[PDB]
């Protein structure tokens, strides 16, 4: 089956950068692609990063396409994300989720960013 739950915790002033990440055991993460993300304070939602198929497809919210990382950590149970460009008057919240087809239906706790200042 798979494992998994948002997490991490990071601040993101304008010009910051966070570090989240998606918990993850058996099924690892980018062995069977990962993506996630998708909320925030009445924001509305906010992906972040994530990693479809092998990895070929990735994300990165919706204004950093080269400014966000999806991070990953194998052996550690998660995989992290170095998004920085929000602007101290956006904080948001993410939640995980795969998608690549007998693996997507999962990811479901809530996370965020704190646009440090």
């Amino acid at each position: 089956e798979v494992q998994l739950v948002e997490s991490g915790g990071g601040l993101v002033q304008p010009g910051g950068s966070l570090r989240l990440s998606c918990a993850a055991s058996g099924f690892t993460f980018s062995s069977y692609a990962m993506s996630w993300v998708r909320q925030a304070p009445g924001k509305e939602r906010e992906i972040v990063s994530a990693v479809s198929g092998s990895g070929g497809s990735t994300y990165y919210a919706d204004s950093v396409k080269g400014r966000f990382t999806i991070s990953r950590d194998n052996s550690k149970n998660t995989l992290y994300l170095q998004m920085n460009s929000l602007r101290a008057e956006d904080t948001a919240v993410y939640y995980c989720a795969r998608l690549k087809k007998y693996a997507f239906d999962y990811w479901g706790q809530g996370t965020l960013v704190t646009v440090s200042s």
